[PDB]
């Protein structure tokens, strides 16, 4: 009787949270549409009870660009600045054939789709913007331009240092543009959800309150629901008959992500520090993740030994929930990081820029449930941040923290929750679009 149109971003980590979001209004009482590029799909059998549409990319002009590395999403400018009308067109036609009862109560988009909201705006109809990143992170953008009238503490944000936001800035006029038609329609929204919880970033709230005329939510996704099923890669799952043989807490779950790629020198390092650890270690390696390689080329034979596995995917968050886990070494971005955090595990940061540089130093000097390992990739020093968070008893404090912080992400999902009332105001708000 009430359906909510749903647009992602076409990469995981866009994908994941939205799909989250809509799975949860669906538990509400809500139908769901996806609008969704062909590129980088997900698998809608995994979704009997979604329906999705394909747009955009079906007939094609400018898109016919490469699949699978830095230069894909050049999509997400392209399809900015040239979409609006066949998004339009599709809005337009999925009003048209509902309605017997039923009608269409918003359109919510993830915030880089900055065109939609003009185009919703055309149909009258109300938009809602997800947040994929975390509310600290828009902190920092929309304070960015004290930061550009000029190493350590970052001047009016003692968080940071300055080696984090010339990290995390680091191309600026690249994203310059679009960083900020992003927060300029995000602003001209309808309500803002964010995938955090208060609890989590109450030092930032202020900002959000302020800055954003519209109504925010804070909504931990992964506490209602894992991402799996939003999967583009295949899961391999036979992990988990390895975990069960390890003993609680004593494994190490190392993965950067879904896009980070990093050089030879590198990938050898970082190897080595983990056989260095002398702790158990499951390493997901994307392929792709090198330079060189398909894979896991440069690797020797056996140079893992016993404790060490390596794979290509996994279901993250029902990994980092598995009792053999004991800490999460991450390239921090923000979905990894929520997942660590509500599945109380601790984590070594490193980074790839552009919000991981604040994920990382957020989690290690605000809330210290982990250890920032970046200056660099060093074997001793990755071992020395392994062990300090898996073993020593200098860290004891930072793997309390991380239990502590799961069971505020817990408190918050009861009645009078943080989070419950938040959910509890959004359904109330979208019902009365
Ligand atoms: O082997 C893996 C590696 C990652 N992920 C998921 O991929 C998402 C990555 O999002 P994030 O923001 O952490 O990283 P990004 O790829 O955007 O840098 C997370 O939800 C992970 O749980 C997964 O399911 N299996």
């Amino acid at each position: 009787r009430r359906r909510i149109i749903l647009f992602p971003v076409p990469f995981q980590g866009h994908i994941n949270p939205i799909l989250q979001l809509a799975n949860v209004l669906y538990s509400k009482g809500f139908s769901i549409t996806i609008f969704h590029t062909n590129f980088n799909k997900p698998k809608t059998s995994n979704y009997p009870h979604f329906t999705f549409r394909f747009i955009l990319d079906n007939d094609e002009r400018i898109s016919n660009l490469p699949t699978h590395g830095p230069l894909a999403g050049m999509r997400i400018p392209i399809i900015n600045e040239h979409g609006a009308d066949e998004l339009r067109r599709e809005l337009e036609l999925l009003m048209l054939a509902s309605e017997e009862d039923e009608e269409v109560s918003c359109l919510i988009t993830d915030a880089l789709w900055y065109f939609a909201q003009s185009v919703a705006d055309s149909l009258n109809l109300r938009r809602l913007v997800l947040m994929t990143s975390s509310l600290f992170n828009f902190h920092a953008h929309v304070s960015l331009p004290q930061f550009d009238e000029l190493e350590e503490q970052a001047s009016g944000f003692p968080m940071l240092k300055v080696k984090d936001i010339k990290s995390a800035y680091s191309n600026w006029q690249i994203l310059k543009e679009i960083l900020g038609k992003m927060i300029k329609q995000t602003k001209a929204s309808s309500g803002v959800i964010w995938n955090s919880f208060k609890e989590l970033e109450e030092s930032e709230l202020e900002t959000v309150i302020r800055e954003i005329p519209a109504p925010s939510f804070l909504i931990p996704l992964p506490k209602h629901l894992t991402a799996s099923s939003s999967s583009l890669l295949d899961h391999d799952r036979t992990v988990f008959q390895w975990l069960d043989q390890q003993p609680p807490s004593s494994v190490l779950y190392v993965s950067f992500g879904s896009t980070s790629e990093v050089d030879e020198k590198d990938f050898l390092e970082i190897a080595r520090g983990l056989v260095d650890s002398k702790q158990s270690f499951l390493w997901v390696v994307r392929p792709g993740f090198v330079k060189g390689s398909t894979w896991v080329e440069p690797l020797p034979d056996g140079f893992l030994g016993e404790r060490g596995r390596i794979v290509k995917w996994v279901p993250q968050q029902e990994v980092l929930a598995h009792g053999a886990i004991g800490a999460f070494w991450t390239h921090s971005g923000w979905n990894s990081t929520l997942e660590s955090v509500c599945e109380g595990v601790p984590m070594i940061f490193s980074d790839f820029g552009l919000d991981q540089p604040l994920n990382a130093r957020y989690m290690s000097d605000v809330l210290k449930v982990g250890v920032y390992l970046e200056n660099g990739w060093e074997r001793g020093e990755i071992a020395n941040a392994i062990r300090r968070v898996m073993v020593d008893e200098e860290g004891e404090y930072i793997r309390q923290n991380a239990r502590v912080l799961k069971q505020k992400a817990d408190v918050s999902l009861m009645k009078g929750g943080s989070s419950y009332e938040s959910l509890e105001s959004l359904v109330s708000y979208i019902s009365s679009l």
